[PDB]
This record gives structure tokens, C-alpha cells and sequence, in this order.
């Protein structure tokens, strides 16, 4: 019957539509991964000025999931026996040899535990490799590492640059010739070519300011991905299911469903943030909080690495000043989702989002 086709998309609808108003979104894309089966739901206007309405192939920014890629990245370095996540970062770069970065593992770098990096570089530093490395050398920790979670674009962007050190290439080359290909993905890029430039959505600021992201320190390990929809959920579905892809790309997903340590009800893998699934709304939302993101909290230690897999909801939430994306997905339910918008709206709204698809997913 066209029953449970028509149910999927009032409930998508009913989720998307008033979110959409309420935060005056100019378009958004949904694409859900069900029974082993893709859905796409396509909202609005990728730009507005020239009318160009949002496809399953519009690509957005995806900012801060951009980190699970990263995180993917060194997945693969880690199980190639390239590094190892108690690995001093300075092991990894000379130029860190007697910084404060002899003291501080790769660990501590991927999961935002250094010991104070800030949320963003500050912006004395450009995208310039010396005033990168500058940075990095003189850069002392606020509390012992190990010991707090502060979310840091400079923690984990500096993980993946470690992590393609590792592998004895640049970071931008091993993602676009390896890394995509091996997770089958056409439609992810770094640098967006040519070609597909007009599938790029315009971003939508303050007095609708049109804003795609300009260069920036450790762009493309921290926020560098766009991505359709389609694409996207091609690599929630590699997450899914990483015994689908040839062994060693197998090994470096599976490093990312690793929890460390806790803060509140999230367990923190690498990239992807775990909670138990069921959880409620509030929990979901105050975990993606403001303050989640911007304040300190002391971790909760786990005494072995724990699998985030079965009765769990893994996420991550990006942001970039023009776009604002949210990708959920249910391992031990073969669920998953993605939401991808052309404005930086509230996570709180994203989550509620995704909250009342994946609850009617279950009923
Ligand atoms: B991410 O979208 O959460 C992000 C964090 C810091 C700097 C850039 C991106
Ligand atoms: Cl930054």
C-alpha cells in the first residue's frame, strides 16, 4: 500500500515544517536510512536569490561532523599501527618537541582533554602553517591534561593533522584520495570543484548575509566537509555497517564507536558523542547544549574503552557561521539520520528534529 510511504512523510513533514518556520530556514534536506533503505525529504530554497530549490545532491556545509571524518582518518592510522592514542603529540611533528605538547596524548587531543584549547583559534592565528605551529608551541594548559573537557576545534584539528603526519602525507590528499573513495562517497569534498559549485547551497547569516566559509587554521580536519544529503547518509550507513567495506576501512570505522569517558549522560568516542537510546528529549538537548560546548567539564573516566554500539544514539552536531547540520544514527536499529540546513540554527532545534523522527521511527 502507499500506507507507510504517506506515514514517513507526514511524520518528516510534521517535524521539519514548523522547525523550518520558527527558525526561518531557507532550505533543509532529511535523508533517513530505515530497513536498509534510503528516504530523502527536501525542503526549500538551497538559494534564494536565485531561486535554486534543495535536492538529496545540494551540498552543505557540514562543519563540526566534519570531525567524524577526521576521526575516520585516524581510525585508519591507528589500526595501520601508524600511531597510537597514548602517543605523545609531539612524537608525531619535531616542531612540537619540548612544548607543552611532550605532555599531552593524541587521546587527550581527539576528545578535547589537552587541558583548555579554546573552542576556535584565536584569530591572531590565519591559515598559515607557521602561525599554526607558533600557536601550538607556545600554547601552555589551564589544568592538568586528561582531566576536563573543553570542545575545541584546535584539539581535534590538531589530532588529524598528527594523524595524516602519520601516514606521511597531507591531510587534505589522504581524505580526497583515500578516504572518500574507500567510503564510496562522489558528492564530499574538501575543495568543492568547479563542477560542482552549482550544487553548492548558499549560507544565510544575520539580515540573511549570504555566507559560505572562508579559509581558516586547521579547516579542513575541523570543518572543512560539504556534503549532500545523499552522500551523508551513504556514510552514516558505512557506520551502520563497517563490516560492508573492505577490512582496514572496517578497523578505522569501528575506532570511532569507542567511548572514553563520560560527562553528564554523553560518552565521548572519537568524533561521534553516545548516549543511551532510549533518552529523552531534554537529555538529547541538554547534551548538545551551549554550555556542553562552551564550558569546561570535569570527565567521568571509563576504567576500558566501551563499544558504542547496541542500545545507543551516536550523534554529532556542525555548525559553520552560513549552515547547520545534525547526523543521528541507532546502531542496534539500523537507524539513521541526517539533517543538513543553509542557516546556523539552534542545536536544540535540530535535536527536535531529529527526536520526532526517530521516536516515530520506533512507533
Ligand atoms: B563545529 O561546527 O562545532 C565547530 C567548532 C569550532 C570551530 C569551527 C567549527
Ligand atoms: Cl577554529
Amino acid at each position: 500500500g502507499e500506507a507507510p510511504a504517506d506515514r514517513l512523510k507526514a511524520l518528516v513533514d510534521a517535524a521539519v515544517q514548523p522547525v523550518m518556520k520558527a527558525n526561518d530556514i531557507p532550505g533543509l534536506a532529511v535523508a533517513i536510512s530505515l530497513k536498509g533503505e534510503p528516504h530523502y525529504f527536501s525542503y526549500g530554497l538551497a538559494s534564494k536569490e536565485d531561486g535554486r530549490r534543495v535536492t538529496p545532491e545540494t551540498l552543505f556545509e557540514i562543519g563540526s561532523v566534519s570531525k567524524t571524518f577526521t576521526a575516520t582518518l585516524a581510525g585508519y592510522a591507528l589500526t595501520q599501527d601508524k600511531m597510537r592514542l597514548d602517543d605523545r603529540a609531539s612524537q608525531h611533528w619535531p616542531a612540537l618537541q619540548g612544548s607543552r605538547f611532550d605532555g599531552i596524548s593524541l587521546l587527550d587531543l581527539a576528545t578535547y582533554t589537552a587541558g583548555g584549547l579554546p573552542l576556535q583559534f584565536p584569530d591572531s592565528v590565519q591559515k598559515d602553517q607557521a602561525q599554526i605551529r607558533d600557536y601550538y608551541r607556545q600554547w601552555q594548559p589551564t589544568y592538568a591534561p586528561g582531566s576536563q573537557r573543553l570542545y575545541s576545534n584546535p584539539s581535534i584539528g590538531l589530532f588529524g593533522y598528527l594523524a595524516a603526519r602519520s601516514l606521511g602525507q597531507p591531510f587534505e590528499r589522504l581524505m580526497e584520495q583515500q578516504v572518500f573513495p574507500a567510503l564510496g562517497l562522489e558528492q564530499t569534498h574538501l575543495d568543492v570543484p568547479e563542477a560542482a559549485l552549482a550544487q553548492y547551497a548558499q549560507g544565510y547569516g544575520k539580515d540573511d548575509r549570504p555566507l559560505r566559509v572562508g579559509p581558516g587554521p586547521l579547516d579542513a580536519e575541523g570543518y572543512g566537509v560539504k556534503t549532500s544529503a545523499a552522500d551523508l547518509l551513504r556514510f552514516v550507513d558505512a557506520n551502520l555497517h563497517p563490516e560492508r567495506l573492505d577490512r582496514p576501512w572496517a578497523q578505522a570505522l569501528d575506532a570511532t564507536h569507542r567511548g572514553y569517558y563520560k560527562v553528564g549522560d554523553m560518552t565521548q568516542g572519537l568524533g561521534w558523542e553516545a548516549y543511551d537510546w532510549p533518552i529523552s528529549l531534554k537529555r538529547l538537548q541538554a547534551g548538545n547544549s551551549t554550555p556542553m560546548a562552551l564550558q569546561p567539564h570535569r570527565i567521568a573516566r571509563l576504567p576500558a574503552p566501551q563499544a558504542l554500539e547496541g542500545q545507543r544514539l551516536l550523534n554529532k552536531t556542525g555548525s559553520t557561521n552560513g549552515f547547520g547540520a545534525y547526523v543521528a544514527f541507532v546502531p542496534g536499529r539500523d537507524l539513521g539520520l541526517v539533517i543538513l540546513a543553509n542557516r546556523n540554527y539552534p542545536n536544540a532545534e535540530r535535536v527536535k528534529i531529529a527526536y520526532a523522527i526517530l521516536s516515530g521511527l520506533e512507533q
